[PDB]
């Protein structure tokens, strides 16, 4: 049994609990956030995007019990003050968005935790892993690691397949992304000074920056410095699409590209020929779902520009990858 | 030339500035918030609901200039620390949502301001004004006042007209309300513990509490304790509807009720027979817009239940009412 | 083993199919619509509100196979031309919205069908059933019956409980309703000339008329002519709320009313004290979900006004009620 | 100049809004499938473009706008309309069903002198993007096309790019507001598109567009050099055209932004403000280049260039349409 704590019971943290609660390999001992147990339990029970929790929840003072299993609730904003050493937690899932670095997240280790998995990009001085792309880099000795971004978990398998089959010279990624909690409800100042994430999330197409493409080198070293891109946040509650426009080493046809993708398909990376829309990927277990209906190739003179697209649920896809990586790290 | 400050450059503060900036009676000296001048200027220039500002904005350091007039910007979370005295500010529009009480809002007076107008309900010990309903209660000597809530400004003229013409013994109010910034973007803990405002604003029907009906007595004393109600927040960016289901002292007809409403119509209280929808009231100047097409009467054993509905833009309707009450207060 | 055809593979039809593949008592022989099998199969596999279908779907010329069982696809706009006798269908689920009457829906019988369940109000010359309110009236002699409206399936159990415990003299219903396929995507002319459903569905609060309250007289005869109401369509994809403001024959308390509701709770009528929002009822099997957090009472001069509310998934709640009524009709 | 409108839809009603205070045209008639009460109500109130600034009165079979009367008809077949009896000078074909010379010429048979089609209508006629190729107009044209909204956004941007640096090839992606050809909720679709069948306001909906492939009709040098697709997202109006392209010359972000600013005109605007989609609702530009979204990535000696332009797919296109209308009749 592996003792896990969750710091930051948000979209990712709560969905992580949903994925770990039924699997006997883990024991979620505690959850830390900024609120009381009643609030945490209600948010776990009811979800506007992922549906009702299938199980039973009851709340007790300073704790709540899910499926008969009790979980201590704490409210410490400073991780070094947490009781990880006292409950002897094995791994902390750092899901707050505030401690995404080796320096900052290591406060969990000083608090007594043996290992930490960060739910975001956390710099380049620690292992960053996209499951079924580079999880082989783990040997079990790593105290703090990053599960990368949702967008890298969508893009990496696609870019790796393209590079391995045809060699990818370069490309531009644009992700049409569901809005998230870092955007305002209505136009208002933003905490980090972003004048676009300041705007009403569900009423706008909101251009935004993302480093997923520039940082791919941390996951696929061969592609370091070969991709860039940005995002457009749009008014869907969850569900996103990654488009990649690129040039390859070899002339290709749509059929050849789609076949390479199907051949690279696994549990993390899926393949579909159905003309789906975003609402159809909510809650999927794949980290990436390649959409063969969106493959397009244009040729001028002898040079090809290739466009590919893969769906992902920035919540469920990422969290499933995060739990795959958590299982690998503790094995 | 009245020296105004705005504390909290939010939805209401920015729309207040929009309504005062063309207006010669006010000079807006300062704005206080929690961010820098470039952010306030950007948010004033571009609006997701109220459209782009028609005018020119330039950003200096620590201030910005609107249509050639400079406004100093400050970022002090504690109002008592504000430089209202040194700027000789006459009225502060308290629009943050954090000082809506006599005691808390009086810190502006301690900061050196002469008067404070609060843009929300602020308790029972202060004058609360819905313009063109009870604004005669103002005499000019009041240092702090409340402009009431958006729902109170929509409901009050409707309930006053019904009471005056037919006697309103009791009623229930329901406001189908646009979501606001006190609701979360996606499901998440909520600062004030509301498990319903914690849910994703633009994805849900969210029942919520409101004191607009219970507190109507502060605006229409004859109606103290005769109304109650609640809200349903729904996914529109702005624009709202107040429904009132009530019993009256007098049998009435649809035509009678509608005529009573039109007869009470003014700049604050409007009347329409067009089958409009919420997006059509965005930016209107009325504090309340009675919809004669929604009037319904049901009679059982000779006893009637009456349903009426009035539209409002919870932002522009309220802000226009607030500037009306401000002008009246400083013209006194 | 009862052979069922579905006419109109829409929101109600497709969800009916989702619920009947579970039940071995039915076999769905055919589906009729205005399009091909590829599209019907695709729309059945993927749903923006009710999620992906968990099961297997394959497409065949003029048919598609679900969980290994084949279903015939037809595209005849006129029901009299259907092959119901050839297929010997026992019951047709009439879900198009165009044949909602005894006279029009009897064309299914002329095509050779034994019985018709209309998924909408179909007039007062028919048996209209809200399961677990008046389904005891069914005896097997009925060629055509109506499953009533979604809103009546939400309101009836609540109104019945109120009437049974305390006597319901009169009441006004207001439903806060998800938008539907009879509203336009963007502002445009409307097929029925309604200037409000002509407006952009996902951008507005849209007042609308409904007979759900008046039609309660067909399901609860004691309450004939005692209720009326209206609707407000709001930008959620599915999930709705029914509010009721009413007067009773007896004085009551909030907890007394809530206790009566919990007591009347069953498979069709659910009871909750959780402060839920609309997205939380998507896909529920109840026809009505009474929300104890919304009960309120107003007392003035000793006469009370009572406000209660029930949630419903206007799609799944109604469809589950519809399948319950269909099983009841074919069991007799 | 006697202007009539066939199809009082999103484009038609906004066109009338723009022509009310233009002293050179007077609108004489409007044809649609509904009565004057509905048309007047839809002209008065609009969910995206706000209330009409003016007074509307509805007479018998006509309505008066700001004192000026306009008769209304209900003919689904354009050949049966009384353009001859009304001596119409130019008809705006805005239904979406007669987008071809052969079909739109029925206006000519009813007695219409000139027809401007508010959509792409084939290669047999002049298709014009104002301030891109409008000088091709002389007096002699009875039928012309105003192109698509997406072409009116892309064309000036692509032209500036070609003229300054030479566009080898490019892939366009437009993040587009949903439109009335998408379903409100999931349901069969009349043209069989399984994606436009899905609920418009709940999904990211990939869609095809010919705006890129057809650019050759507006900029002949670029025939067969661009392609692209669309993504429909839940905003009521407002759209963004992103272009990923390769150029003949090596460039810098500053060079591209300067070349765009140099091309600035009433049709093609320039901004460095970090705006969002709702900020372009109702703008008078056919295209608004966004300098904040320019990106260049370089691998070996080869560059990929990304640029983006906003447009209000309704107001931008309609403003362009009436500009082309004025030009067409000046001659
Ligand atoms: N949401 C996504 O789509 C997504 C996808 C991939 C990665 N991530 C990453 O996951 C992390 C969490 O994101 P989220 O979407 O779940 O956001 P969220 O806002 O939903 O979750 C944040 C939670 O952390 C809690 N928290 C904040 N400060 C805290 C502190 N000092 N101590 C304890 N708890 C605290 C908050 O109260 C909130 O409950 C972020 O770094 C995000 O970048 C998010
Ligand atoms: N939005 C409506 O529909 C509406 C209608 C009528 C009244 N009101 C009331 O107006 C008030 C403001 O609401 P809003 O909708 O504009 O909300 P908002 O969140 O958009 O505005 C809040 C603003 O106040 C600022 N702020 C917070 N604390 C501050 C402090 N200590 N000092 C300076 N600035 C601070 C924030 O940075 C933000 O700019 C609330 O009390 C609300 O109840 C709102
Ligand atoms: N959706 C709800 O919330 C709800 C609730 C209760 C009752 N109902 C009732 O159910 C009925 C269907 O509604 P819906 O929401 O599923 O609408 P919908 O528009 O999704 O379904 C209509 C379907 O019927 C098909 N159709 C139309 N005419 C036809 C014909 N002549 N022959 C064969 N097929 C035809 C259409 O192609 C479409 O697929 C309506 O009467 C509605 O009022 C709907
Ligand atoms: N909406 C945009 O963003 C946009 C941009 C550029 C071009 N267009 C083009 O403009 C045209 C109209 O699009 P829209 O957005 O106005 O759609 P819309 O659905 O709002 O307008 C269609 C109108 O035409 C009427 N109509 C349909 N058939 C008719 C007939 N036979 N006779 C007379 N009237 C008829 C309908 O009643 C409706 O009022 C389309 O061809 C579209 O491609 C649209």
């Amino acid at each position: 049994m592996v003792k896990v704590a969750i710091n930051g019971f948000g979209r990712i943290g709560r969905l992580a609990l949903r994925l770990m609660i039924d699997n006997p390999e883990f024991e979620v001992v505690a959850i830390n956030d900024l609120t009381d147990a009643k609030t945490l339990a209600h948010l776990f029970k009811y979800d506007s995007a992922q549906g009702r929790f299938n199980g039973e929840i009851e709340v007790k003072e300073g704790a709540f019990v899910v499926n008969g299993k009790e979980i201590k609730v704490t409210a410490k904003s400073n991780p070094a003050e947490l009781p990880w050493g006292e409950l002897g937690v094995d791994v902390v899932l750092e899901c707050t968005g505030f401690f995404a670095s080796k320096e900052k997240a290591s406060a969990h280790l000083t608090a007594g935790a043996k290992k930490v998995v960060i739910s975001a990009p956390a710099g380049n001085d620690l292992p960053t892993v996209v499951y079924n792309v580079n999880h082989d880099i783990l040997d079990g000795s790593e105290d703090v690691i990053s599960g990368a971004s949702c967008t890298t978990n969508c893009l990496a398998p696609m870019a790796k397949a393209l590079n391995d089959n045809f060699g990818l010279n370069k490309g531009f990624m644009t992700t049409i992304h569901a809005y998230t909690n870092d955007q305002n409800t209505l136009d208002a100042p933003h905490k980090k000074g972003d004048l676009r994430r300041a705007r009403a999330a569900a009423a706008n197409i909101v251009p935004n920056s993302t480093g997923a493409a520039k940082a791919i080198g941390l996951v696929i070293p061969e592609l370091a410095g070969k991709l860039d891109g940005n995002a457009q946040r749009v008014p869907v509650i969850t569900g996103s699409l990654t488009e990649l426009v690129c040039t390859l080493d070899k002339k290709v046809t749509v059929e050849e590209v789609n076949a390479a993708m199907k051949a690279a398909s696994n549990e993390s990376f899926g393949y579909t020929e159905d003309p789906i829309v975003s609402s159809d990927v909510i809650g999927i277990s794949f980290g990436s779902l390649f959409d063969a209906t969106q493959t397009k190739i244009m040729e001028v003179d002898g040079q090809q520009l290739v466009k590919v697209a893969s769906w992902y649920d920035n919540e469920a896809s990422y969290t499933n990858q995060l739990i795959r990586t958590l299982k690998c790290l503790v094995s």
